[PDB]
């Protein structure tokens, strides 16, 4: 799978949701060069108003175009479920309020990096912070702390995303996250590590939806030695 990105590859991302019954499409649509760990991606929502705020959907809506240096190019587990690919859960608890379940195949079609998405959230307050949309329209920077998971042949994944809330304080994301072989075959388990994002959400001042752009930037960092599980 590391064969496999060495230049820019096309990417699709579609998400269904459903938040405390309010039923939700996305569809997104870039490119991914992660020789640089460079995105770039368009998300428009396909069925009206998106009743989430943008930025909590972020982490949501590819992991395999991450950075890796040379030195710990044999860490990359992402890339190396491809193409077969890789199934990604997650759990999203927001401080003080509600949660996202979310389950998501990431996969080659084609030539086509494709991240397949299904989401439901609950518990969430509509005089909320989520609900009742009052969050900022930006993309922090993060660290994404990444172990092994020999039982399930893949890795285990934690980071609390910091969402400025609009009031100024912050409304914490804590990510409990697995990914695991759609691969049959056999995927690298690495040592941990984490990760580290730059990036800016924007607007298509041309679009006529409710939309996102992505501009973003992630490098593996964090190892230093020799390596294999």
């Amino acid at each position: 799978g590391e064969e496999l990105f060495t230049g820019v590859v096309p990417i699709l991302v579609e998400l269904d949701g459903d938040v405390n019954g309010h039923k939700f499409s996305v569809s997104g649509e870039g490119e991914g060069d992660a020789t640089y760990g460079k995105l770039t991606l368009k998300f428009i929502c396909t069925t009206g108003k998106l009743p989430v705020p943008w930025p909590t959907l972020v982490t949501t809506f590819v992991q395999c175009f991450s950075r890796y240096p040379d030195h710990m190019k044999r860490h990359d587990f992402f890339k190396s479920a491809m193409p077969e690919g890789y199934v990604q859960e997650r759990t999203i608890f927001f401080k003080d309020d509600g949660n996202y379940k979310t389950r998501a195949e990431v996969k080659f079609e084609g030539d086509t990096l494709v991240n397949r998405i299904e989401l439901k959230g609950i518990d969430f307050k509509e005089d909320g912070n989520i609900l009742g949309h009052k969050l900022e329209y930006n993309y922090n920077s993060h660290n994404v702390y990444i172990m092994a998971d020999k039982q399930k042949n893949g890795i285990k994944v934690n980071f609390k995303i910091r969402h400025n809330i609009e009031d100024g304080s912050v409304q914490l994301a804590d990510h409990y996250q697995q990914n695991t072989p759609i691969g049959d075959g056999p995927v690298l388990l690495p040592d941990n590590h984490y990760l580290s994002t730059q990036g800016a959400l924007s607007k298509d001042p041309n679009e006529k939806r409710d939309h996102m752009v992505l501009l973003e930037f992630v490098t593996a960092a964090g190892i230093t030695h020799g390596m294999d599980e």
